[PDB]
């Protein structure tokens, strides 16, 4: 692996987070 596994939301938009 050795990469992301969830995303930090930077913006405030509708937006299903990844993980």
């Amino acid at each position: 692996s050795s990469g992301q596994i969830s995303i930090q939301p930077t913006f405030s938009v509708q937006r299903n987070l990844p993980f």
